[PDB]
Formats: structure tokens, C-alpha cells, sequence
């Protein structure tokens, strides 16, 4: 067996929360470029096979309805299901335009049994919540449910970097190396590159002394019980 | 080139923390069936070639001191490292015999920039901790860097199930799929059907209502940035 079953009239649903404007009373700023990196990400799954669809400076009560009732649809016939989250965070939460929201409520929807049409299939989840707040320098989680991955740009306590103009490192390195083995190689395989290539190579820096050369990794949390190939 | 390079003089080393007995005042009781988990990794570990080191009941200090000298050696033939913790555990913190110690300073003393001798080394920790004891109702982190991986036994938030009789599923399953095909297959799958493995529960047979029959799914968390296989 080793491999999650793709025989199915779809691959699944791919929700791309692309939060770059938020409001006064949140205090975050835009976040240039994501139209970059959601445009890209939007293109790279399309072609991947998921139906995806594109909402814009959600607020946390979107997004929260917004899983819940994709909770709620039947995937009989979907074989997995991935959420892509761009916007602003911290700890185990994300920004919403008018305020911040725990990961882990978005992700409890399909927690278990509470989303029967979706159990024991992949529920991918890529977050890229830039400025976690304090960086990195430079050298040389959620549902505790089988079947969850989560590929995080920054990591739990740091800050990934990127450039308003051509986008997040995260970004191109996932989209380019799924533009070219997305249907070839194991999830884990995808990401590891994406890893390396992030690490390798970019380093990153800011034009403000306090931000000035920070390292960063991706980080994926698995808790798949099976490879996962696209190519159904 | 895809994957680490494993031509080095060795292995690396395999450090294994085994925690039996706990000082009353931290309330913590004894931990029947550890000791067969920790002679099954280490028989295990030796057979993929890593040398093997055996602590028991140790301190929160000796656990900072032994893995700080352990940072310091030169690492500069070897592989990759491991090490593995058999305490018990809470929310990103681990038991010594005589208290707590945070998970992510322990680890810490690897970081590229404290352990230059196993820079682009794959990191291993793996970790079987669980808490102990109440029961909820029912209505109606660490070193984020590099090459990088850890394997929690449960995914933070519940308790792996171990055994006084036979040890751990989650050491049985690793154990068991490392000796059939720690050679021959990548980590990401080694873990990948030790989830699978470990999930194939089929209930805890307890005798509480509150331990009788729940789940429980190990987590890993990858921050590598190539393949690892153990051969080659």
C-alpha cells in the first residue's frame, strides 16, 4: 500500500487566504508582493489539480467561516484537501485584517470524525505568516489529527524574509520546485528542497540595521501516515 | 546531491536518555516499561552503525550537561547525531529525575553557530514523553534551524500509550520498521509508517473511563534540507 489512494474524480480543494491590507486597529502593515505569491501559488496548484479559490484581506471571521463550511462539504469524491494562509502572525496565530486568529481553530474543522468525508486523507495546510517577531542572523502544529501536514515559512519564533517586488523566498522555492516535480516526488521530497533551497542559497537581510542579515528555515510538521503523491 | 552525504568515518553518535525513577516531590510516578524501550533503540540504533550511549535516571543538570559536552566534541567524522529522551514530558518541557527542563535547551547546544563540527549534519532527536494524569469533560517548540528533524511520540497536546509489559508502540514500531528497513528507506518514510503504525491503534484496553480507549498520533517535525538514508 504506502501511498494515499488519488483515485478520485478530483484532487480536492485548495483555499488560498491571501491577507494583505489590515486594518488601523490591528497596527500590521501591507504586505507587498503577496499578490506576487498568491497569484503564483494560485497558478502552481491550479495546475497541481486542486480547485483552488482566491479570498482576499479576509477577517478572522471569514476565515473562520470560510474553513468551517469547506469543513462541511462532502469530499467523497475529493482526494485530499490544502489550505494556503498568506498574511501576518505570531504564535500559533495568524492576522485577520480586523484583528488575529489561532491556527488551531482553523485547522479543528476537519479535526478527527468532525469532517468524516475527509478522514484518513491528506489535509495539507502551507502557512506563510512573515514577521514572527524577533529575527534570525546567519552562520557559515496543531491538530493533533493523523493525517495533517503544515509547511510554515517562517518558524516558531523567527522572521522569514522576502522582497516587496519579487515576493517570498518560500513562495518561489514551493512554486518552482512543484512547477517541475510537483507530480514526480513525495510531498516530504517537494518540501525538503524547498527547505534547502530557502536555506541554501537566499540569506536573508534588510535594509534596517535592527533586521540586518537573518537567516531562516522553513519548518514542515507531519503527522501523514502515508507518501503523498499528486499524480493521481 | 539530493541527499546528505553519509561518507564519513562513522555513523555519528546516538545519545539515549532513559528516565525510569522521578523524585517524589515532583509527583511524577515510575515509568514500568521504559527500560525495554530503551534496550530495544539502543540494539536497534547500534545495528545502523551509531555509537550508542546509555544514560538512566538523570537530572535535569546532567541532561544540560551531558548534551552541552556532547555539542562540544568534534563531530567533524561523523554522519549526522541522534539522540533520544524516554522521560515524561509536558507542553515543549522535559522531565529529569529531580524537575523540568525546556526541550528547545536542550537541543539548543547543536545549533550551527555553538557546533560547527556538524554544520549541514542532520540533527535527530527523538522524543517519547507524556504527562500524567486528568481527565477533560466534552460539551453537548524548538531550535527552529537547519537540518534539523524531531519525532515526538504524541503529538503535543495528549499521551502516548506506552506499556509496562512491552514497552512503547511508538519505539516498538520505530524499532521494528529500522530493522527491516532502516537501510534502505528515508526517514521521512521510516516516520512516515510509524505513524501509520502507531495508528493502527485498535484500543488501549484500559480501566479508568478516562484511559479507556482514546488516540493518540506521533508528530515529525522536519527542518532538513536533504534526503537521509543511513547507507552510502
Amino acid at each position: 500500500t504506502y501511498q494515499y489512494n488519488m483515485n478520485f474524480e478530483k484532487l480536492g480543494k485548495c483555499i488560498i487566504i491571501n491577507n494583505k491590507n489590515f486594518d488601523k486597529v490591528t497596527g500590521m502593515g501591507v504586505r507587498n508582493g503577496t499578490d506576487k505569491d498568491a497569484e503564483a501559488l494560485f497558478k502552481c496548484f491550479r495546475s497541481l489539480g486542486f480547485d483552488v479559490i482566491v479570498y482576499n484581506d479576509c477577517s478572522c471571521a471569514k476565515m473562520q467561516d470560510l474553513l468551517k463550511k469547506a469543513s462541511e462539504e462532502d469530499h467523497t469524491n475529493a482526494a485530499c484537501f490544502a489550505c494556503i494562509l498568506l498574511s501576518h502572525g505570531e504564535e500559533n496565530v495568524i492576522y485577520g485584517k480586523d484583528g488575529v486568529t489561532p491556527i488551531k481553530d482553523l485547522t479543528a474543522h476537519f479535526r478527527g470524525a468532525r469532517c468524516k468525508t475527509l478522514l484518513e486523507k491528506p489535509k495539507l495546510f502551507f502557512i506563510q505568516a512573515c514577521r514572527g517577531t524577533e529575527l534570525d542572523d546567519g552562520i557559515q502544529k496543531i491538530p493533533v489529527e493523523a493525517d495533517f501536514l503544515f509547511a510554515y515559512s517562517t518558524v516558531p519564533g523567527y522572521y522569514s524574509w522576502r522582497s516587496p517586488g519579487r515576493g517570498s523566498w518560500f513562495v518561489q522555492a514551493l512554486c518552482s520546485i512543484l512547477e517541475e516535480h510537483g507530480k514526480d516526488l513525495e510531498i516530504m521530497q517537494i518540501l525538503t528542497r524547498v527547505n534547502d533551497r530557502v536555506a541554501r542559497h537566499f540569506e536573508s537581510q534588510s535594509d534596517d540595521p535592527h533586521f540586518h542579515e537573518k537567516k531562516q528555515i522553513p519548518c514542515v510538521v507531519s503527522m501523514l501516515t502515508k507518501e503523498l503523491y499528486f499524480s493521481q
